């Protein structure tokens, strides 16, 4: 019994504490909604939560490899509403989280840049 539903939506109004981090989702942040059935209450059948772009993608890097979630940039209900510019930012996360395509094997890479305008 493995049923998992994921959706893509953008923040519209109000702030919500994202899961897996000490932050909140405010207008201007894109979040994915995961609808899973919880075997505990009868009224609360399936619940959905919003995540950040690094929190949801960071969980995949730590989650087990045998199971994969969210493949490519066209396997979720919501990316169509997003815009081409915003879609490019989401594709970069999967390319950095997956990497290794032809000749670029890299592991554990972090950079700290500070620019002011
Ligand atoms: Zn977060």
């Amino acid at each position: 019994m493995a049923e998992q539903r994921f959706c893509v939506d953008y923040a519209k109004r109000g702030t919500a504490g994202c899961k897996k981090c000490k932050e909140k989702i405010v207008k201007g942040v894109c979040r994915i909604g995961k609808v899973v059935p919880n075997p505990f209450s009868e009224s609360g059948g399936d619940m959905k939560e919003w995540y950040h772009i690094k929190c949801m993608f960071e969980k995949l890097e730590r989650a087990r490899a045998t199971t994969k979630k969210i493949e490519d940039l066209t396997e979720l209900e919501g990316w169509e509403e997003l815009e081409d510019n915003e879609k490019e930012q989401i594709t970069q996360h999967i390319a950095d989280l997956s990497s290794k395509a032809a000749g670029t094997p890299k592991k554990k890479a972090v950079v700290q840049a500070k620019l002011t305008t």
